[PDB]
């Protein structure tokens, strides 16, 4: 189709939103000709004010690959801002962009509104940014457990419903580190990783994941499981099973 | 199924957890009769502290209708707490809770969960938690926006992809007073509320509930759109009527 071919053309050409391209090609008759020049008639400069200012568009368009902001972008973005693709603030981040899924390219709008908000224009106040979300990290217990539950949604494959064992295994030990607010023994962290290891389990549902958060907010000593866990509680089976384990284990 | 049967009545007569009944029934196989015993023997105090403390369960329980906390609970239990249905704050808590929509009835382990993650067993304690979450709406921009895109997402009716007007408008309302982190002008909130009434507009979509919260955060006042406003931006089409309309206007 001569006018989907024309949209995707403009946006080549000029790495504009495909929504700025469709406006300008509408306003000079579906012709690309007429809209590139009535495009750099305007970005020379009784134009207006960008939306954005131009570090911003810069930013994004400096890790943009082939027209998409996608996971090489992403990974070369935090590259830059000074974290790594595992690091508990590079969730933050994806948290804060709006990402579903770390495979699905992020839209140009998504990344420049986010920062907009925030009053970033730079890395350097990029950087600022993620600090005092990092700071939010350690210190608000909410903000916690909407992270930590947003992992496990991150770290989910296209078409599955549980996440591997040793990607919750590393995200685990990044979580229960005590600097979060989520603070238990690491005897029994120890103890749980063993245990998921011995049983050669698998995967962990978002059941699991979402209440392991609380059994270890509930009971953060193995002595305070042995003493008070009570089997006939809503806990899920495997949890049930660490327990038995646990009291084996004595 | 009989033993479907068994545990809606376990169910029903004890006010528990449907993953608790099939517990004692199945530690008692399957027979009611003996699984009503052991629980009733369990309760009264070598048992275990309950999971949550008796205080929490019970303010649940007082408001559940029919074995489900539904939307009637809901209204009763923030009538209790001091709030209306359309409170913003009322917003923090079904957030806070979890509701992904108002109709669904919120389960059991969801209630007693939350409150036990935030310190909370009483309804004082309650409402503490509900006030810090208020102060935390006026003063966290990032927190501000997760409230004004999660109220899109509850308002929004069973099988619809859009808000009626007067529910946006509604919302609009509280959201944008400027005790709130986005600050603009009244008479731009008044000429925006005025250009949707005259041009009839019924619905509201997702794209242009967030694109507006974007746009008086760039455009807070009439002068600032009529001055700077780029018609050839990515902005929704709406927004672009809504412009032609201002510069009509004067």
């Amino acid at each position: 189709s001569p006018e989907q071919e024309a949209i995707e053309s403009f946006t080549s050409l000029t790495k504009c939103d495909p929504k700025v391209s469709r406006k300008y090609l509408q306003r000079n008759h579906w012709n690309i000709n007429y809209a590139l020049n009535d495009y750099y008639d305007k970005e020379i400069g009784v134009a207006h004010p960008p939306v954005y200012p131009k570090e911003l568009t810069q930013v994004f368009e400096h890790y943009i690959n082939n027209n998409l902001f996608d996971i090489d972008s992403l990974v070369k973005f935090i590259e830059e801002l000074g974290y790594n693709l595992e690091d508990l603030a590079t969730l933050c981040l994806a948290h804060l962009l709006g990402y579903k899924k770390l495979e699905e390219p992020l839209k140009r709008e998504d990344f420049l509104s986010t920062w907009f908000m925030q009053g970033c224009s730079t890395i350097s106040d990029m950087q600022e940014c993620i600090k005092t979300l990092d700071v939010k990290l350690h210190e608000d217990l909410q903000y916690f457990t909407q992270i930590y539950n947003y992992a496990f949604n991150l770290i989910l494959d296209p078409n599955r419903k549980d996440i591997d064992t040793d990607e919750g295994i590393q995200y685990w030990k990044l979580f229960f580190q005590p600097e979060y607010p989520v603070r238990m023994e690491p005897d029994l962290l120890e103890a749980w990783f063993r245990f998921l290891r011995d049983e050669g389990k698998t995967t962990i549902s978002k059941d699991t994941w979402r209440m392991l958060l609380l059994f270890f907010k509930r009971y953060p000593t193995i002595q305070k499981i042995i003493s008070d866990y009570d089997e006939t509680a809503a806990w899920p089976f495997i949890i049930d099973e660490f327990y038995e384990c646990l009291q084996d284990q004595q």
